[PDB]
C-alpha cells in the first residue's frame, strides 16, 4: 500500500510550479484538496522527485528528532500559508518561497509525511 506515498505528494510535491507567488499557493491549495477546510499551513517541495525520495536512504538523509528523517540537500519549497479567516473557502494564502533540507518521514523506503513545523516561521 503506497497510498500515504501518493498522499504524501499530492499534499507536497509540485516539480515544476513557475510563479511561486500568493495566486500559485491558491490555485494549487485547491486543485490538490486542501481547502475544505482550509488548511492553515502547507509546503510544497519542488524540483525532482528522486530527490525526495532518496531523503529515505542514506543517500540524502539523517536521523531527526524521535522518527524523522532530515535531508542532507537542499530543495526549493512554497509555503502557502492561510490569511485570516475562516476554514471554508474561499481559501485565501501567502506564498513564501524558500530554499533548504525538509524533514519527513518515510515508511517503506518513501516519504509519507511533511513536518510543517520547520515551514510556521
Amino acid at each position: 500500500d503506497n497510498s500515504r506515498y501518493t498522499h504524501f505528494l499530492t499534499q507536497h510535491y509540485d516539480a515544476k510550479p513557475q510563479g511561486r507567488d500568493d495566486r500559485y499557493c491558491e490555485s494549487i491549495m485547491r486543485r490538490r484538496g486542501l481547502t475544505s477546510p482550509c488548511k492553515d499551513i502547507n509546503t510544497f517541495i519542488h524540483g525532482n522527485k528522486r530527490s525526495i525520495k532518496a531523503i529515505c536512504e542514506n543517500k540524502n538523509g539523517n536521523p531527526h528528532r524521535e522518527n524523522l528523517r532530515i535531508s542532507k540537500s537542499s530543495f526549493q519549497v512554497t509555503t502557502c500559508k492561510l490569511h485570516g479567516g475562516s476554514p471554508w473557502p474561499p481559501c485565501q494564502y501567502r506564498a513564501t518561497a524558500g530554499f533548504r533540507n525538509v524533514v519527513v518521514a518515510c515508511e517503506n523506503g518513501l516519504p509519507v509525511h511533511l513536518d510543517q513545523s520547520i515551514f510556521r516561521r
